[PDB]
DNA sequence: GTACGCGATG
DNA sequence: CATCGCGTAC
């Protein structure tokens, strides 16, 4: 179709014409989807799943609907699309250094235990870490790369429960496993210069005119 | 905070009645994946309702400027502050007073916590009837006090993977049929509506 | 009944 | 160190 672009996440993380579309695009998108997730100019945790459309819509941009699958239910764990068949993870934080980002939003204790207990990493992860008017970057994190840190490290060093007797959202990745990830020699990045645009919106406008017309 | 106007003027009673499913459908459209229906649906329904509000009651008298973090209140009406809910089932059941899962914490809002604000309620029946509701603070505390905190106040199940501190069921009928609270009745009809959640953004990539 | 999604900000 | 939003579906 008309809006296509003329190891899947290799390919696309080298490719020239995508690389200079994230860098100068992302954040004006990323912008969008914060504009649309906030009330009173705070931003809501809802913008991930907005933030992940985007992401997804990459993918379908290089690599053609018929080979992205978005259609996994919205509750599914970890999995939020596939790439050729092959299951993605995607992630999205802000701050001058990527904390605290969750592997699962389970705050009860025992389950948090059990999980702990449980998992490891299965996925390849496509991290975005947004550092406003700043540097970031996104991040393809192979699924051997979580493998090897995690097998090094360990569950109890890689994984974080929640603080009991805090209100907290989920179970971490640790910020000693999310560096280590991030900055292994087969992580693959675009650096990205997250600077704001001049863009404005009113989320109600839309609603109020429904409301108001005929 | 003249909520009672919204809940007795026939001629937007009737928008709302024609309107709110259309509304609350593109709402869910918005916020799905694989045709599922996300949890932040609400706070896309919460945006239109507030929008009703601004309409009925005017951009001035109606103040949306709350954190969306704030807990429990939504948005102002004439300074008075709104909790705005949204529930789908053939009953509303398992409804949130907070979102917070820790044992010690929903311990502490169970002895600590009591109804302060009016409440609008919209229960969600597709292919059915539902309505939304207008529960008065004043009546939420007369449940409250008749049958106290406990049977109000149930907590999240220690070793299930819940989502927060909810009403009582119980304590839900009871404020829902209360002589004092005040509805409107929906016919939660579907409309034949085409949308593709990805379509605007690979365009903006292909254009960017 | 019980499973689960999405991080920003004090 | 911590605080908090939003219910669906299975
Ligand atoms: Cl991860
Ligand atoms: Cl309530
Ligand atoms: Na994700
Ligand atoms: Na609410």
């Amino acid at each position: 179709h008309h809006h296509h672009e003329f190891d899947h996440l290799k390919d696309l993380f080298r490719d020239r014409l995508i690389i200079d579309k994230v860098q100068r695009r992302l954040p004006y998108m990323f912008q969008l989807a914060e504009l649309e997730s906030s009330r009173a100019g705070k931003v809501g945790m809802e913008v991930g799943s907005l933030r992940e459309r985007i992401i997804s819509s990459l993918l379908i941009y290089k690599f053609g609907e018929k080979n992205v699958e978005t259609d996994l239910p919205i509750t599914e764990p970890e999995i939020d699309v596939k790439l050729f068949g092959s299951p993605i993870s995607i992630k999205t934080i802000t701050g001058k250094e990527p904390a605290g980002v969750k592997l699962i939003w389970t705050v009860d204790a025992t389950k948090a235990r059990q999980f702990l207990e449980t998992w490891h990493p299965r996925f390849d992860l496509i991290l975005v870490h947004i550092n406003w008017s700043s540097l970031g970057g996104v991040y393809y994190i192979p699924d051997y790369v979580q493998q090897r840190i995690f097998d090094e490290i360990g569950k109890d060093k890689y994984i974080k429960l929640p603080k009991q007797g805090t209100n907290p959202r989920g179970v971490e990745i640790s910020n000693e496993a999310l560096k280590e990830i991030m900055t292994d020699e087969e992580t693959m990045s675009i650096k990205i210069e997250w600077k704001k645009t001049n863009v404005q919106y009113n989320a109600f406008k839309r609603w109020v005119d429904l409301w108001s017309e005929g």
